[PDB]
């Protein structure tokens, strides 16, 4: 039964500016986390695997850290194309649980 908070949950800044997203890890993970993107209308749409390495198109800023129970996702240029819910995923263990959803707003 694997649970993630992440935090915070809902957010604003200003184009090009440091954006800073948390995950906890109810059970270790190891590196084993994804994190998803998904603008409204539309579906989650990849960033990241194994906590860090990106996929291919994801902008430069996009930067996934951590491991075990703590994650961290840094798009540390936000511009406007950027805005919408980023979220956490365990494939870890199945059932897979997504995050909760921290939502940015440009």
């Amino acid at each position: 039964d694997i649970q993630m908070t992440q935090s915070p949950s809902s957010l604003s800044a200003s184009v090009g500016d440091r954006v800073t997203i948390t995950c906890r890890a109810s059970q270790s993970i190891s590196s084993y986390l994804n994190w998803y993107q998904q603008k409204p209308g539309k579906a989650p749409k990849l960033l990241i695997y194994a906590a860090s390495s990106l996929q291919s198109g994801v902008p430069s800023r996009f930067s996934g850290s951590g491991s075990g129970t703590d994650f961290t996702l840094t798009i540390s240029s936000l511009q406007p194309e950027d805005f919408a819910t980023y979220y956490c995923q365990q494939s870890y263990s199945t059932p897979n649980t997504f995050g909760q959803g921290t939502k940015v707003e440009i």
